[PDB]
């Protein structure tokens, strides 16, 4: 589909057996999801933006479906105020900016 | 142009007669630029990012050119880690997400 930017580019995603709303975010290097109890091993990480850093747990090779498009990659989990789909997964679903 | 997302979507902007690099950031409602001198009046505001809230100078109705596309809108200036172009201006240059 084509998504205009009048409103936040929120779409439904499926991860770890749960449906959620997430931002298609071209300004996010990595994918950062709101606190959730994923199984498996993880590594601690810090990611910074406006206002400073948050501590997140890094899970690798996590499957996510974004608008029916499947993707698999690194997912960071932590106290983010919104679910953010970053470039590492946006590339995998064939997402581009166009103007 | 069509911009893939394997690298940061960084582009050259012109604001206040000065060239800068900025990130096309579909996850940002507003445009936030690093500390700089800008002509015109401004009002202090607060914005929150992933790591908390920061104080910024809000400039209204500012001319800014993005990849040769002209926009006129609100520009926030403050201690952001990266110059970001947010949806308020991305809509003006006709930017959309596509996959
Ligand atoms: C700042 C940019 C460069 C990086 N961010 C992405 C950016 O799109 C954030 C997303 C967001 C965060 C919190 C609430 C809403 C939206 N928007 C943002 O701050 O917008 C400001 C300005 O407008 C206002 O509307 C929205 C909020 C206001 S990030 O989240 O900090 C990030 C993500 C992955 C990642 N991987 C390694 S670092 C890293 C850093």
């Amino acid at each position: 589909p084509q998504i205009t930017l009048w409103k936040r580019p929120l779409v439904t995603i499926k991860i770890g057996g749960q449906l959620k709303e997430a931002l298609l975010d071209t300004g996010a290097d990595d994918t950062v999801l709101e606190e959730m109890n994923l199984p498996g091993r993880w590594k601690p990480k810090m990611i910074g933006g406006i206002g400073g850093f948050i501590k997140v747990r890094q899970y690798d090779q996590i499957l996510i479906e974004i608008c029916g498009h499947k993707a698999i990659g690194t997912v960071l989990v932590g106290p983010t105020p919104v679910n953010i789909i970053g470039r590492n997964l946006l590339t995998q679903i064939g997402c581009t900016l166009n103007f």
